[PDB]
């Protein structure tokens, strides 16, 4: 029983409790897992995203969400063994994000790829912090 509650604390902090966006993405498309860094990045909650997928194609209808998520996601290689790392400007509500994007695929042992981890973490976001805490201390001087 003490073995479960571990696990749910693990994982509250996984989802609840991480910084930058991290998602997991099994062989298929469909989203497993996706922390609160990730969903809150476009306003959702984790039913509209567990479970579904994020096509490479162009969708009818042009839908929003799908649309957004695709430009920090990563595009399905044919079937990748090794970690991946891409960095782009990408543009959402108005404000456009460099961001750094990761992927590392994984397997259930016997060599057998399973899904992808990936994330990506907003350079802007700490470009900001130093641009602001320069400008604060010039003003100072």
């Amino acid at each position: 029983e003490r073995a479960l509650n571990d696990q749910l604390e693990f994982m509250r902090v996984l989802i609840d409790g991480t910084p930058n966006p991290i998602y997991v993405r099994d062989k298929e498309g469909r989203m497993l897992l996706c922390n609160d860094a990730y969903l809150d990045t476009f306003g959702v909650t984790a039913d509209a995203v567990l479970g579904k997928t994020i096509p490479e194609a162009n969708v009818v209808g042009d839908p929003a969400l799908a649309r957004e998520m695709h430009e920090f996601l990563l595009t399905r290689v044919a079937a990748e063994r090794e970690p991946r790392f891409e960095d782009r400007d990408v543009t959402l509500h108005g404000r456009t994000r460099h961001v750094y994007q990761w992927t590392i695929p994984y397997g259930d042992s016997l060599g057998e790829l399973k899904g992808i981890i990936g994330g990506w973490i907003d350079i802007t976001e700490r470009a900001e912090l130093l641009r602001k805490l320069h400008d604060l201390k010039e003003s100072l001087d």
